[PDB]
C-alpha cells in the first residue's frame, strides 16, 4: 500500500526524533552552562 | 571524534530498536486473536 | 505494517554490509603505510 518512499520518510522522522532526544540528553549539562 | 564504523553501529542500533517494536506489535496482534 | 518490518530489516542488512566493507577498507588503509 504505502510506497517505499513514504515508509522511508516516516522511518526517517522517527530516527530524527530518537537522535535529537538522545543528543539533548547528552548535551543537557552544556545547555545549562549558559 | 567518533569513527565512521561507530556512527554506523549507532544508526544500526536505533534501526534495530524500531524493528523490535514492530516485530513485537505484530506478534501481539496475532496473539490477541488467539 | 510487515512491509515496514521488511524495509527496516533490509536497511539493517545493507548497513551491516557497509560496516564490514568499511572495516576492511580501514584495515587496508592502515597497512598501506
Amino acid at each position: 500500500s504505502v510506497s517505499e518512499i513514504q515508509l522511508m520518510h516516516n522511518l526517517g522522522k522517527h530516527l530524527n526524533s530518537m537522535e535529537r532526544v538522545e543528543w539533548l540528553r547528552k548535551k543537557l549539562q552544556d545547555v545549562h552552562n549558559f
